Order: structure tokens, then C-alpha cells, then sequence
């Protein structure tokens, strides 16, 4: 890539590590009465650019036999609740939304993140499950943006200084 | 699927489709001089379920060297508006007649699904990727009642569904 210096996750990796994740969750929610229209499974895609990520991982995840409900950020209380987020960082955004889902009473809630940044954790918080993991280091692509741009890159790749340093 | 009657259009057809509509739109903003942060192709999303439909088609628009900058729903920029279903066309004409007025230099539309014989009011989009006549399509982002969005082909529902679920 012209505008990187390593190619973290390519587009294959990514969506062989979500086919074994789907197959987790294909198992966890095994006993849950996943059906669609009846009993779905509420999706709540946090942030602007996990919208690739929840288009691909939605449409694994029927490929396993889970039916899915996408909301974007109510008839939360009683259903069960997936939150799918594009990077997890300082997980104060994600806790945030967990806790507010959580006042609706759902029978259950997890999240699930394509990009993991444990080392920028604010406060403690763990994911039940990660699709990947990044070290501190800025990155772009699969939905992940530098300023509104690089989000249609089909790879995760570390953005080049010289293209943040100049803009 | 044996839950619906036919699969219009499978997924590797909208992308074959998409391959070629995303070098129709290569050729067309050649003279434009897009490139990422100082100057994008600016995707404005519409109907909620068009996240899949934008996923798959800013990555591939990005193949043929194409930046985009997706907006879910400016001024001197190109707009592309992206719909997973273009029907009446009520929701577009609001949708681009309103872009209108804030002065963009040239905003044109791209449909997944198009209904050409279904329409309230006089309408072309730029660009289609398939047409559908008078059925009633789910798959792709298109939903019946917020399920059937994981499909990732555009399959027709069964009737029986919308008449017991109707109900
Ligand atoms: O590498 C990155 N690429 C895009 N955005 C990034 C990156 N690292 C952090 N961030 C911002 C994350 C936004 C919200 C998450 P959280 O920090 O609240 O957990
Ligand atoms: O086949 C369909 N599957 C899901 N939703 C559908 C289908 N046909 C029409 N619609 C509703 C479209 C909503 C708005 C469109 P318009 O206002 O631009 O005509």
C-alpha cells in the first residue's frame, strides 16, 4: 500500500479468524432459540466505521446458522444483545454502551471487536470475543478511518507518519 | 434458502455486477483528481440496510482507485448516493434534492436493486447494479422486518412468510 508500512491483518485473515469466531457463537447461543423474525439476534454496531466489519461478521454469522438484527448507534429487554464494535481501544466508549444496553434488561449481552487494543485500556474491561489484536500503534482500513478516509482499505494496515504529520 | 421461492442474484453476481459498474465509475470521475483526505468521493448511505450493499461497494470502488468517504443518513465535493433498494424513489428525490442545497459539485446515485416499474415520481439513477420487477426481495441489507439482512444473496421471500408473520 502506498500510504502504509506493514500490512497488519489481510482481508483473508480477518475473515478466517470470524469464521472460528462465529463458530463460538454459533455454540454459545446454541441453546438460545435463535430463529429469525421470532427470536433474532440484536446486533448493535457502535461507531461510524464498524459498518464493514458488521456487514461481513453479520453475514458469517448466518452462514453458521445465527440469525441476526442489525441496529446501528427499545426492543432490547428480553432479547439477546451482540454488540460488534470496528476497534476497541480505551474501551470507555464500549463500557459506555454496554452499561446504557444493560439498563433495558436484555437477557443477554456480550461484545465482540475486530480490532483489539489492550494496551490502551482507560479502565479494565474484557471482550468475551476478539477477532484480532493490534499493538499501539495507529492503524486504517476494514472500516478504520485517519479523518473520514482510508476506510475502504479491504486490510488492516499501520498508516505511514508522513501522510498524518502533513495533513 | 428454502425459505424463499428463488435467489435473483447471488453474491458473486453483485460483485461481478459491481466490478463492472465500479469501473464505469473510474472512468467517470477520472478528471476529478479524488484522492483520500484532501479529495474523496463522499458516499452518502441511506435506508439503514445499505451497510451492506456500501461495505462491499467502497472496497471494491477502492480496487479500481477509487477513494471514498462514506456519510450514514460537503459542500464542493462529488456525492455518490448509495441505496440498497430503489423503489418509488420517494426516499432518494428527498434525499438528493436536499443534498442539492448545500452547493455539491456533483452528486449523482448508485442503487443496488432497482424497481424501474414500482415508482411514484419520475426518476434514473446513475447507476444500477441489477433490476427486480414487482416482488418483494430480501437479502443483501434488504430486510422484512428487520431479519433476512445476513442473506448474501437477493432472494425472494416466501409468500407465506409475510402471511403468517403479517399476522
Ligand atoms: O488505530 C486506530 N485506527 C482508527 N481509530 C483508532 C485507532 N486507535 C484508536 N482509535 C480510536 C478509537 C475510537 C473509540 C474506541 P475507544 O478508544 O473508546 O475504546
Ligand atoms: O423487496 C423489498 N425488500 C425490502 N424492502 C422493500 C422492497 N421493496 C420495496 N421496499 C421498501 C423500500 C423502502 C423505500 C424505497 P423508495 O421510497 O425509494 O421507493
Amino acid at each position: 500500500y502506498d500510504f502504509a508500512t506493514s500490512v497488519l491483518f489481510t482481508e483473508a485473515e480477518l475473515h478466517t479468524r470470524m469464521r472460528g469466531v462465529a463458530q463460538r457463537i454459533a455454540d454459545d447461543y446454541s441453546n438460545c432459540n435463535l430463529k429469525p423474525l421470532e427470536n433474532p439476534l440484536v446486533i448493535v454496531s457502535v461507531l461510524k466505521g464498524s459498518f464493514v466489519f458488521t456487514a461481513d461478521m453479520v453475514r458469517i454469522l448466518g452462514d453458521f446458522g445465527v440469525p441476526t438484527r442489525v441496529e446501528f448507534l427499545c426492543d432490547i429487554r428480553g432479547k439477546h444483545v451482540l454488540v460488534l464494535e470496528d476497534i476497541l481501544d480505551t474501551a470507555l466508549t464500549l463500557r459506555e454502551v454496554v452499561d446504557s444496553l444493560k439498563k433495558s434488561e436484555p437477557a443477554s449481552i456480550k461484545t465482540l471487536v475486530a480490532i483489539d487494543k489492550p494496551g490502551g485500556r482507560k479502565i479494565p474491561f474484557t471482550a468475551e470475543y476478539v477477532v484480532a489484536d493490534v499493538p499501539n500503534v495507529f492503524v486504517v482500513g476494514y472500516g478504520l478511518d485517519y479523518d473520514q478516509s482510508y476506510r475502504e482499505v479491504r486490510d488492516v494496515v499501520i498508516l505511514k507518519p508522513s501522510v498524518y504529520e502533513t495533513w
